[PDB]
DNA sequence: GGGGGAAGGATTC
DNA sequence: ACGGAATCCTTCCCCC
């Protein structure tokens, strides 16, 4: 089994560069303005010109304008980046019908047939790499190794517009070299608990007691990190399917009043039923961000699909129980739709 | 004990 | 200043 993974580079940012090359060369910050005050909101993603200076996503736009005050600031446009993705994704399937679409900028393959040996994989690299680079004008990093995981680390250590392969011999040198945070599935919150147990490099996950993992990072994670440590891991590529949809609007100003919220909750439903197109959600949730940025949702599954009417009716029933079980005000309010039929 | 779920909060990206 | 989309994990319950 041989895996050729692909990460679309600074995708949102890049797309816009393809939709107006005048940018390709300049710093570019894509961001969702919340509308409250001028330039309020956050960065969605930044290219390497803007990132190479501290501008990354999640950070306030204002802080951004503070570091790079002469960068192009463009609102985000998901739809477009969503199709420029599909046009590309379909352009990968003609390389294996068994590909795994992880994200919008990630696809998983298994050219175990198409390519046995590595140097041979390394070429199916520049050939999938050179083609998506000539059809949609997009440049993407390629990662090659034994499983899906070391495939990310592959593209991770060589992106952007890069390439790298990890001989099975290397999937062994990094098990003891690679920090634990650079491990796919590991985010800061987890890279800590682990450091608190003592762990740092992959391999260190066998030292500590197994019940010492379970309790600190869950067992799914435990078995997960244990596996890769033994070179075993080896998991099958899987077509994968989105199993939830939802929008999360931003209050012009914090609101605790069930009527100032309403107009928002409904922009969220519509902007979910449209994205939902042809999917019947048996379950629905309501997410609401408490002013001091804490989240608190509510839900409810039905024995049948949810008609847009039910979608408002119960939508309002859940927001209320929040405004009730809690007391903070609300900065963000959305709606999740899951468990389709 | 645990399967079959439902829910709300947590963590990743 | 502190968006946004999804899923991952731990918990509670029901009735066998
Ligand atoms: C880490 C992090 C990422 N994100 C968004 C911003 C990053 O661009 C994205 C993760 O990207 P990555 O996949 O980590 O890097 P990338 O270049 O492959 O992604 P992209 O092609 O979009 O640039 O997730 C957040 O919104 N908050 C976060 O804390
Ligand atoms: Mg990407
Ligand atoms: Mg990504
Ligand atoms: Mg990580």
């Amino acid at each position: 089994m041989i895996v050729l993974f692909v990460d679309f580079d600074y995708f949102y940012a890049q797309v816009e560069e393809v939709l107006n090359p005048s940018l390709k060369g300049k710093p570019v910050v894509v961001c969702v303005f919340s509308g409250r005050f001028e330039d309020s909101g956050a960065v969605a993603t930044a290219n390497y010109e803007a990132r190479k200076f501290g501008v990354k996503a999640g950070i306030p736009i204002v802080e951004a304008k503070k570091i790079l005050p002469n960068a192009v600031y463009l609102p985000m446009r998901k739809e477009v980046y969503q199709q420029v993705s599909s046009r590309i994704m379909n352009l990968l399937r003609e390389y294996s019908e068994k590909i795994e679409i992880a994200s919008i900028d990630e696809a998983y393959l298994d050219i175990s047939d198409k390519v046995r040996d590595y140097r041979e994989a390394y070429n199916l690299g520049l050939e999938i790499k050179n083609k998506i680079l000539e059809k949609e004008k997009i440049t993407v990093t390629v990662g090659i190794s034994k499983n899906k995981v070391f495939a990310k680390i592959a593209a991770d250590m060589a992106k952007p517009n890069g390439i790298k392969v990890i001989d099975d011999e290397e999937v062994k040198r990094l098990i003891r070299e690679l920090d634990i945070a650079d491990v796919p599935g590991i985010g800061n919150i987890t890279a800590e608990k682990l450091k608190k147990l003592g762990i740092n490099k992959l391999v260190d996950t066998l030292s500590i007691e197994f019940d010492k993992l379970k309790g600190m990072i869950g067992e799914a994670k435990a078995r997960y990190l244990i596996s890769l440590a033994r070179d075993e891991y080896n998991e099958p590529i899987r077509t994968r399917v989105r199993k939830s949809i939802g929008r999360i609007v931003t209050m012009k100003r914090n609101s605790r009043n069930l009527e100032e919220i309403k107009p928002y909750l409904f922009r969220a439903i519509e902007e979910s039923y449209y994205k939902l197109d042809k999917r019947i959600p048996k379950a629905i949730h309501v997410v609401a961000v408490t002013e001091d940025l804490d989240i608190v949702s509510r839900g409810r599954t039905f024995p049948h699909g949810i008609s847009k009417e039910t979608a408002y009716s119960e939508s309002v029933k859940l927001l209320q129980k929040i405004l009730e079980e809690d007391e903070r005000k609300i900065r963000r309010i959305g709606v999740r739709f899951s468990k389709f039929i």
